[PDB]
């Protein structure tokens, strides 16, 4: 249960995502993501865009259908008051690009959690271009600490949850629609 590996799907909980947040130590903002690939299809990590922070976490390169994918960020370290604002995206098997955006800012009093998935025509890499799709065009979720489901198109839909501090877990499922 390391940020960077693959887990059993079913295996894929609240308490794993905690334990990858406990692993980057006692930082100001950081995510946890985990996302449950129950598509059918083979995922092959293709990037992370990064509009604010970091990781030092290689995105798992395969994940097969029926296992969760673990990975992680974390704000620019230093007196730098910025969050952790992200586009991972990988390639499935189908020929189409499953998309997922993660926004974690410094300043509560002001702006909030928000997360997003998509599945991209073709073999699309995460840039700033696409953060401003899934940020500003494509009806985000707030992280307010519920579930929010979508069909996806191409036979799939996602459920998901994130909640709403600047200690984050994003738990997502992609299954069969
Ligand atoms: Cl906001």
């Amino acid at each position: 249960d390391v940020a960077g590996a693959v887990i059993d799907g079913a295996g894929l909980g609240f308490d794993v995502l905690k334990t990858v947040l406990e692993a980057l130590g006692n930082v100001k903002r950081k995510i946890a993501v985990g996302i449950d690939n129950e598509s059918g299809k083979t995922w092959t990590a293709m990037n992370t865009y990064f509009r604010s922070g970091t990781s030092d976490i290689v995105l798992p390169h395969k994940v097969a259908h029926g296992k969760a994918l673990l990975y992680n960020g974390q704000k620019n370290r230093g007196p730098v008051a910025t969050g952790v604002v992200g586009v991972i995206a990988y390639s499935m098997s189908d020929g189409n690009t499953l998309a997922v955006l993660f926004s974690v800012p410094y300043d509560y009093n002001w702006y909030s959690n928000w997360w997003n998935v998509r599945v991209y025509k073709g073999q699309k890499r995460a840039d700033q271009r696409m953060y401003e799709e899934l940020y500003y065009h494509r009806s985000p979720f707030r992280g307010d600490n519920g579930w929010h489901s979508r069909g996806l198109g191409y036979g799939l839909k996602s459920r998901g949850f994130m909640n709403s501090s600047g200690h984050a877990i994003l738990e997502i499922h992609v299954t069969k629609a």
